[PDB]
């Protein structure tokens, strides 16, 4: 039903999700004048075991890579937290052109593209399920990309593109720490926030690094000869999704920096 184009887009998205305009919507303009540092932030800790890596599906507006949710195998830990979250996927935004593609912006700079870490709280909720739409459910930490030199660490998830034109196709994944997509500084701000699409429940705390990380105009285009359509129907190619940024409402973005 809802996407990213002129008829169900963005823009649209209230009138079938409501909470689309509820006061903790994400992603945001983080004005870096206006962070408070938070010296009770402790650092960043991510420990992910490459086995737990599974699949790489096409979903449509974007595609997925699954982790095995079986254990605690691969966990993030500190910054805000005092519980540990279980990685379950990550994926990518990104936009019709190379230069305006990302979703959080830093002192009212766009960036190319982002890459989202998803994580939910298994220590106190009994599934995915269950903490999807619980305040302290999930736990996502965004990465700022920027168009530039080609950036190593991808391929092995470009190269699996190939496999999931369309939508609903599915390819085995495996053998991936995606923590080697991190930039080596993990300074970040914190905020409490949403999801960034449908559903959009305010059930995500926010982990954004400072420093980007790269990626080459020809890997965009890998992200963008994707369909939406499914097999056999016309191609619809998977040219953008990135909502844009959302009022803070009150909201205060903590740095650990
Ligand atoms: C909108 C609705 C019902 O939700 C999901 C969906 C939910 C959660 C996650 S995840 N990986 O947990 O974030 C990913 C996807 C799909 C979906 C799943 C697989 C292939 C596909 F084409 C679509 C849907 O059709
Ligand atoms: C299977 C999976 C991952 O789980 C949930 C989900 C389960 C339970 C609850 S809750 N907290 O019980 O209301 C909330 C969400 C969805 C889901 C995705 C898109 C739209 C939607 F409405 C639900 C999924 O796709
Ligand atoms: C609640 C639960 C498990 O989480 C997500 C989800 C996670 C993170 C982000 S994001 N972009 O990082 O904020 C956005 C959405 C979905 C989901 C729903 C519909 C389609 C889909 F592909 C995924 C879910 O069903
Ligand atoms: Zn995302």
């Amino acid at each position: 039903d809802w996407g990213y184009d002129d008829k169900n887009g963005p823009e649209q998205w209230s009138k079938l999700y409501p909470i689309a305009n509820g006061n903790n919507q994400s992603p945001v303009d983080i004005k870096t004048s206006e962070t408070k540092h938070d010296t009770s932030l402790k650092p960043i800790s991510v420990s992910y075991n490459p086995a737990t890596a599974k699949e790489i599906i096409n979903v449509g507006h974007s595609f997925h890579v699954n982790f095995e949710d079986n254990d605690n195998r691969s966990v993030l830990k500190g910054g805000p937290f005092s519980d540990s979250y279980r990685l379950f996927q990550f994926h990518f935004h990104w936009g019709s052109t190379n230069e305006h593609g990302s979703e959080h912006t830093v002192d009212g700079v766009k960036y190319s593209a982002e890459l989202h870490v998803a994580h939910w709280n298994s220590a106190k909720y009994s599934s995915l399920a269950e903490a999807a739409s619980k305040a302290d459910g999930l736990a996502v930490i965004g990465v700022l990309m920027k168009v530039g030199e080609a950036n190593p660490k991808l391929q092995k998830v470009l190269d699996a593109l190939q496999a999931i034109k369309t939508k609903g196709k599915r390819a085995p994944f495996t053998n991936f720490d995606p923590s080697t997509l991190l930039p080596s500084s993990l300074d970040f701000w914190t905020y409490p926030g949403s999801l960034t699409h449908p559903p959009l429940y305010e059930s995500v705390t926010w982990i954004i690094c400072k420093e980007s990380i790269s990626v080459s105009s020809e890997q965009l285009a890998q992200f963008r000869s994707l369909l939406s359509n499914v097999e056999g129907d016309n191609a619809v190619p998977m040219q953008h999704n990135n909502r844009p940024t959302q009022p803070l409402k009150g909201r205060t973005v903590r740095a650990s920096f």
